[PDB]
């Protein structure tokens, strides 16, 4: 009677939302972006020794497969993830995590993970602890967090983050995914407050004490880098990003890579840089106003350019040509460059005029919204094909080398 502690998983869906996540989908899905890197090619000159702050999901799971299957690195990932339980099924990223364990084994790869607060002092403990067990320093170190929140980890305060404008209100246009309507609503701009805790949350303090905290613990290599993963984005989207509230954390990590540089140029030629990468559908960039709405017509756009890439396919590239690479592509702020194709200027005019003229009854004609449901329904382990979404499945999936904070 096994069927007892299986179930039929499916989607539900609620606003930006899904409650369940589909582990055989999950695992087909970190397949495919491993089975993408392999088929690219491998990546000359990477490090050897990962450290994936923010491993389990979007552009970090990206990153730790990119070393992992593309450089030949030896990972360890951090996250913060809930595990399946009988009629429960766990988060992706967890589901996502267990399946890089599992094709990771298989290639002879070491991967080790940390499931816990990456923003506590126990964590960043639990983490030196594991590098110097197992593979005495680490070369590079990837900082990609996302979080709505974070417990500062000597006061106990906890710095909750906003999404809104800066100064003045703002008429934000957006596509409402569960009616399938295109609204507007009227974002009111934050207090100082409200930026002070967003920058709490999503500026570079952690980084910083992550860092650091290695650093004094002498598990960091000669040579060894760091970037964190950063937004800027086309001018349509800056009243709510850039200018906005997450832009005034995401300019405090602008604060941050400076000091961080120093520290590890001077430690044999090692560097940190921000990295900017495009929009792309994930848990984070689905909840920030206007996104869905943007990611559709973006996407339309790129695809008839020839240009639309996913996680995987965006990291791949600035792991080739950046991190590993002969083309920092660097901004005029020493900011690693990896988004250049959605910020072209016949990119920009084309979305802008789109957002201008899409309605409900031109939804399909105008945007790729067909696409942004498929990504978004992806990224729980939804449609993907091979899956058999009818089967029973045990929701209870384990991982190996798992240390949970
Ligand atoms: N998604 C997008 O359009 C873009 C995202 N970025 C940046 O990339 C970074 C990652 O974003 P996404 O890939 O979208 O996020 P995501 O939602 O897919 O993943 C966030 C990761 O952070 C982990 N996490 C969250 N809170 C944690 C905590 N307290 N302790 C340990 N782990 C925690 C999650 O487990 C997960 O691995 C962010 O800095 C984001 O600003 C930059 C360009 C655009
Ligand atoms: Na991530």
């Amino acid at each position: 009677g096994s069927h007892m502690l299986e179930m039929i998983i499916k989607p539900r869906v609620r606003g930006f939302i899904c409650v369940t996540a589909h582990p055989t989908g999950c695992e087909a899905n970190v397949k495919k972006q491993i089975d993408y890197v392999t088929t690219e090619g491998p990546i000359a000159n990477g490090p050897k020794r990962v450290l994936v702050i923010g491993a389990s999901t979007g552009y970090g799971l990206a990153a730790r497969i990119t070393a992992a299957f593309g450089c030949g690195a030896d990972t360890l990932g951090v996250f913060f993830e809930r595990p399946g339980e009988e009629g429960k099924p766990g988060t992706s990223g967890w589901y996502n995590s267990a399946a890089f364990h599992k094709f990771a084994a298989q290639k002879g790869l070491y991967a080790k993970s940390i499931n816990g607060d990456a923003f506590s002092d126990e964590i960043k403990q639990l983490t030196i602890d594991a590098i110097k067990q197992d593979l005495g320093q680490v070369d590079q170190v990837i900082y990609s967090l996302a979080s709505p929140r974070r417990t500062h980890p000597k006061t106990g305060e906890v710095f909750n983050s906003a999404l809104k404008p800066i100064g003045n209100a703002v008429n934000l246009r957006g596509l409402d995914t569960d009616k399938e309507v295109i609204k507007e609503s009227v974002l009111q701009p934050a207090t100082q407050s409200e930026i002070d805790s967003t920058v709490a949350v999503m500026g570079g303090e952690d980084w910083q004490m992550w860092i650091d905290a290695l650093l004094d613990a002498g598990v960091l290599a000669e040579g060894a880098q760091t970037t964190a993963f950063t937004y800027l984005g086309e001018k349509i989207t800056h009243d709510i990003y850039w200018n906005g509230s997450i832009g005034a954390a995401k300019k405090d990590l602008d604060q941050k890579v400076l000091a961080i540089r120093e520290s590890l140029a001077a430690h044999g030629g090692g560097d940190a840089r921000v990295s900017v990468l495009k929009a792309v559908v994930s848990q984070a960039s689905s909840a920030i106003p206007m996104m869905p709405l943007y990611l559709s017509l973006l996407f339309k756009v790129m695809k008839e350019k020839g240009t639309h890439e996913g996680c995987i396919e965006q990291v791949y590239s600035l792991y080739k040509d950046s991190l590993c690479g002969d083309s920092p592509h660097m901004d005029q702020e020493g900011r690693l460059r990896a988004d250049y194709k959605e910020l072209d200027p016949e990119v920009q005019n084309q979305v802008q005029q789109l957002w201008d003229q899409v309605t409900n009854d031109n939804i399909y004609q105008l945007t790729d919204f067909v696409g942004y449901k498929s990504e978004f329904l992806n990224l729980f382990g939804f449609g993907i094909d091979g899956v058999d979404y009818d089967a029973d499945v045990n929701p209870d999936v384990k991982i190996p080398n798992l240390i949970q904070g």
